[PDB]
């Protein structure tokens, strides 16, 4: 079954946007899918305890119903680096925990989609960032950049690290986080050569509940 | 003579402010220094033709007196990625334009520092970024971290670049670009740990004009 894990050029970028944008088209293609944030910061509390909402919009945008523990094993409250705070609050992010919750969600899904925390490389101990992880599980990986000044620069740092890291780079989304600019066109094209992966599509900018909106059409999955 | 290229973490984290502290400090130390943007976006008209704002700043804060085509010799009006409008205005980026810039500077200063553009993939044309230059020239790299979240991601993303790239990642400077925040400490011992450089200093949150503030006492030059 397939796997793909998110990164981003940096956070607010559009992970959680493109994520749910790609698990629409998946659900369209026919696939059984599963979206999967393994670790979540910025939570808020709710009678059933912490709820993330990039989980929320993952369990949401999943064809299956799955709990919201099976979507996200490991949610935080405070929206700081992961490494942070989990020791401040003494509750270990484990490879092992990670995977398994993995393993779990492909019990029902044919198709599925992790979203990473942040960019690449963040830290989920003193030791192990996410980035370790990801290599581990050798997931292909889909970069979303953040159509704005200064992602070319970002864009080409994620994917060389990612290639020498000996994961493939399966695709790349384009996101509209701000209404077009003047340069748009020479940007997609500077991003375009640079990127060595396919551009799988160009999420629009969309001012109002992004996560909800019907982006699934924006996403050519047979380029994945 | 000593040289150093100044990178960031990205475009506006710093990059300006803290070259004009490194600045500061060397010439405390006697150097006779001189600053080099010899790429610059983002100008204003002037009677004498374009002037960047980062170019004024280096060539205000070097000790020697320097003109400003020796400080800066492409100047650009459009604060967009070199290449793109370089190319719509028909003015070609030269490696060797910008290396005989640096000669001609180390003819008068003994410390010589060198303003990147953006970050460290910043392109000059469609097949030849900043960070090719920097390589050609061989030269030692200090990395601009401006504390905020999302700055682990982009701080090791650049570090191991350039450490790949064959190149000396001399020291890194902390700049806070924001006023204090919660997990401010964390974040210091955090990328700390990570970038394998010495913290050359820190420089606070100085809301009115940082770029003329008195800064180099917060950079430890003995640790470059
Ligand atoms: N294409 C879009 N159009 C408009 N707003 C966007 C779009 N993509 C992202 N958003 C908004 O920008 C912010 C960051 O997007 P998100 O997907 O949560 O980024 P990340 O998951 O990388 O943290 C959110 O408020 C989101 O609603
Ligand atoms: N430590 C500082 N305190 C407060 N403001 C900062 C500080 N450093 C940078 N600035 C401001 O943030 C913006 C970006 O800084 P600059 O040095 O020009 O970044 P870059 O050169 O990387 O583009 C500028 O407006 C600058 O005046
Ligand atoms: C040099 C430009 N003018 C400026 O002051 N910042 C801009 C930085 C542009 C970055 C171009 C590549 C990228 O988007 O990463
Ligand atoms: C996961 C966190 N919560 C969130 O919504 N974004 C934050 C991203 C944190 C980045 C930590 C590493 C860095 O600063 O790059
Ligand atoms: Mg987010
Ligand atoms: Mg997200
Ligand atoms: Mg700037
Ligand atoms: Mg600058």
């Amino acid at each position: 079954s397939k796997r793909y894990f998110v990164t981003g050029t940096d956070t607010e970028v559009g992970k959680t946007v493109a994520s749910c944008a790609l698990l629409q088209a998946a659900k369209a293609a026919g696939y059984r899918t599963a979206g999967y944030k393994p670790v979540a910061s910025g939570s808020e509390k709710t009678p059933e305890g912490l709820r993330n909402s990039d989980a929320l919009a993952l369990q949401r945008n999943s064809s299956l119903q799955l709990d919201y523990a099976t979507v996200n094993p490991y949610t935080f409250a405070e929206p700081t680096s992961p490494h942070i705070i989990s020791a401040q609050e003494g509750r270990p992010i484990e490879s092992l925990v990670m995977s398994a919750g993995l393993r779990a969600l492909e019990q029902q899904a044919d198709w599925v989609l992790v979203e990473g925390a942040g960019g690449w490389f963040t830290p989920l101990s003193d030791t192990f960032t996410f980035a370790d992880w990801v290599t581990q599980e050798q997931l292909p990986v889909i970069l979303v950049v953040g159509v704005k000044l200064g992602c070319i620069n970002h864009a080409m740092l994620t994917a060389q690290v990612i290639q020498h890291a000996g994961l493939t780079l399966a695709g790349w989304v384009a996101n509209d986080v701000t209404p077009p600019g003047k340069r748009h066109a020479e940007y997609m094209t500077t991003l375009t050569r640079m990127i060595p992966a396919p551009l799988l599509g160009e999420i629009p900018w969309l001012a109002e509940n992004p996560e909800n909106a019907a982006t699934g059409k924006y996403i050519n999955l047979a380029l994945l």
